[PDB]
């Protein structure tokens, strides 16, 4: 398998670009940035809100937890690759501690709403814009050679007063190389694409377009997350059971793919279930026949088949977004 769009970025562009390993990190002033309170975590780092005590700014303290030194300068290569791309997160800084070594990375700050409070109230419009401005950063960092793979509503920080997104934490972003096996142990079990969940790891970019895909019917269903899983195997049977077994199959014999015997037995056999059967009068103002025909073509087994994020940015269901914008 490789990517349909993009795929030569990373063919043509200067060693220097993706070979991370090779950066060396020019370590700021860790005295320049104070913590004033922590805003979140999660496995692989702590954030804090900070201010640069030169300027007196705000910005963001992400300090990390222990990684190897390869991981890290995976995550300051992308970001410093990315930095100025439409709605992606802005590293300014890196620093760390003398006694141990911790590394902090600065960013901008911004006010976020947080997604739990926030996706109740979106208006069926507000969900367009959103996530158009969210396939703004992707089809950026994927024409970059690069791919999120950690795609989830935590991951997306919006200030709703600014109607401002930012594609943030690209920890385990990787670099796109044609043919390249990729370690399957990526993105938030319920943003899981099935490539994952069935070992294909010659994945590529259309990975982040499922989780994208989750994540707005999770939107227009009212449901968060929409594929709730308990662990892998079960994630790949909550897919089964909306999209069918016969696809499944379909796909798995396409790309030459056994299941593990245990998990062929825990998907079984599900006829597929019809968008529109998740409709209730919650979510009733959200959904339309353009939502329903756009996540249409983002949930599909086969990543090849998926809209590739320029693709989704132009299709009709963003169409007022987009006159809205070129005026
Ligand atoms: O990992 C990164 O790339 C990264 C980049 C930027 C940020 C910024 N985070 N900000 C805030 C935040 C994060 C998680 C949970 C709540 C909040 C919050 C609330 C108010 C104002 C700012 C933030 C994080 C990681």
């Amino acid at each position: 398998s490789k990517a349909r769009v993009y795929a030569d970025v990373n063919v043509l562009r200067p060693k220097e670009y993706w070979d991370y390993e090779a950066l060396t990190v020019q370590w700021g002033e860790q005295d320049d940035y104070e913590v004033v309170r922590k805003v979140g975590r999660g496995k692989y780092s702590e954030v804090f809100e900070g201010i640069n005590v030169n300027n007196n700014e705000k910005c963001i303290i992400k300090i990390l937890k222990p990684v190897k030194k390869k991981k890290i300068k995976r995550e300051i290569k992308i970001l410093q690759n990315l930095c100025g791309g439409p709605n992606i997160v802005k590293l300014l800084d890196i620093v760390r501690d003398q006694h141990s070594k911790t590394p902090s990375l600065i960013f901008e700050y911004v006010n976020n709403t947080d997604f739990k409070v926030l996706y109740p109230t979106l208006t069926d419009y507000d969900i367009r814009y959103y996530i158009y401005e969210l396939l703004k950063a992707l089809d950026y960092c994927h024409s970059q050679g690069i791919m999120h793979r950690d795609v989830k509503p935590h991951n997306v920080m919006i200030d709703h007063e600014l109607r401002k997104l930012r594609l943030i934490d690209w920890g385990l972003a990787e670099f796109y190389h044609p043919g390249k096996e990729y370690n399957v142990r990526v993105a938030s079990r319920y943003f899981k694409g099935p490539e994952l969940l069935v070992d294909l790891q010659d994945y590529d970019y259309s990975l982040d377009m499922w989780s994208l895909g989750c994540m707005f019917a999770g939107m227009i269903f009212r449901k968060e997350p929409f594929f709730y899983g308990h662990d892998n195997h079960d994630q790949l049977v909550k897919i089964a059971k909306v999209l069918g077994t016969d696809g499944l199959n379909v796909y798995l014999n396409k790309y030459r793919i056994e299941l593990d015997p245990q998990l062929e037995a825990l998907v079984g056999r599900h006829s597929r279930k019809p968008w529109l059967k998740f409709m209730n009068a919650d979510n009733q103002h959200l959904v339309s026949p353009e939502a329903i025909d756009f996540l249409d073509k983002l949930l599909r087994y086969d990543h090849q088949e998926r809209l590739t994020a320029l693709e989704a940015m132009t299709h009709p269901y963003f169409q007022q977004v987009r006159a809205a914008e070129n005026s």
